[PDB]
């Protein structure tokens, strides 16, 4: 058996940072016991905790297409619970009460008013960094009149909550549908791939992800490694928790 | 630091789809799940390690995280010994100071209560600094010598503008002014789900949540993750169990 332990932190702003310890006296830890787990616990506690060094890869993440039956009921899935039939049987009565395009389709093409009107809206009511130069194309080929569109807001100035007619799970599928169409347009979100690591006394901790520099397309759909507050080399952290767990090589 | 009471065994599997699923003991033999020592826990590891697991339960629903009320003395000193790590005399002087420089409010109260120039000052920053969203409907009251919460006099007013403030009540003022704004904004809103395990005579959780309007945590961070796909009669791939016990920082 072996112990690993995991410190919850609070940065300088009063933000969550979550760490594992990785080292003690600049080699791996690893206590083999309770004892050994315990006494460490009791050091850490005491100890100054700073940044020591932040490492950055510049990353960006872009929104994804506007939605199509199969990507509606992955993402209905993931994000609401809902099976395939209560999507189908959702978009269905969001598609006959004129909220929604056609619910059966496989092309992720926007038409031409669409795109413009999404636009507007993302320009009226975000700042110019969140609208691309030039519209974002998902699919190879352009509309034209018959041809196939993705699974949309008819009307991107209608929210899902101003669908005081429709039942619940609708207007949650709406949402849904609404914020996919209207990031698909935005631009992409900009990110710090780091790692951080952090000295607390002989311990050296760390923690993996990305910050955020700009939200972009996220501002309006919440993206699904893992978020890290900023910090900054050199600041100070305040330990909020420890806990030891207990791990078997079999 | 202070232990829980209790320890706590987690469980790492897999789903039909090859998925990775964290799962909490909550129960042994029906009752409550709550070894007191180290010992108790291998026990319980040994009979789980045998056990085959099954999803009992899958249950998805909306949920909201509504913010905390405007600060009060204790609560301040609190949120000031986690958030900053100020120790209560050090949280007061820099109270004490911030106050005597008419930045914040009386700093020793037990009231909750904001004024209604208070609420209409801060629900105008609200307004324009944020989206239509983020503003209730109507203001939010908390339930509760002084008569007013610990805020900032002026909501314009920033803890980096300050003046001959020093470092610490530069931060105290942010803190103060943050839950300030962030309890007249608009809750937080997920997408939760609960998963219930059946392993031998221990029945185990998984909580996830999606994120779906951050509100009130735009300005005040709170201080989980998206459970994969599974359905009730499921079996799950036991991939290993791990006691573990939490040391949190004293009051
Ligand atoms: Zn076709």
């Amino acid at each position: 058996e072996f112990w690993e332990v995991d410190a919850s932190t609070t940065t300088p702003s009063g933000e969550a940072l979550a760490l594992q310890v990785t080292h003690q006296n600049d080699k791996p830890f690893r206590p083999v016991n309770k004892e050994q787990t315990q006494a460490a616990v009791s050091l850490l506690e005491k100890a100054r905790y700073s940044v020591l060094e932040r490492e950055d890869k510049p990353t960006t993440s872009k929104p994804g297409a506007p939605f199509i039956t199969s990507t509606l009921q992955q993402a209905a899935s993931t994000r609401l619970g809902f099976g395939v039939k209560k999507t189908m049987m959702m978009a269905q009565r969001l598609y006959e009460a004129g909220y929604i395009t056609y619910m059966r389709t496989d092309s992720t093409n926007l038409s031409q008013d669409a795109v413009n009107m999404v636009r507007g809206y993302i320009s009226d009511n975000f700042g110019k960094k969140y609208l691309p130069e030039s519209p974002n194309q998902y699919a190879s080929k352009e509309n034209s009149q018959e041809a196939h569109e993705a699974i949309r807001p008819s009307d991107v100035n209608v929210m899902a909550e101003s669908l005081k007619d429709m039942e619940a799970d609708a207007q949650k599928l709406y949402q849904l549908i609404w914020r996919q169409f209207v990031a698909c347009q935005m631009t992409p979100a900009k990110y710090d791939s780091t790692t951080l690591t952090v000295g607390a006394g002989d311990f050296r901790l760390k923690a993996r992800g990305r910050i955020l520099r700009f939200d972009g397309w996220t501002k309006v759909m919440p993206a699904l490694d893992r978020i890290l507050p900023a910090v900054n080399k050199g600041d100070a952290l305040t330990l909020v928790e420890l806990t030891p767990a207990q791990h078997f090589t079999k």
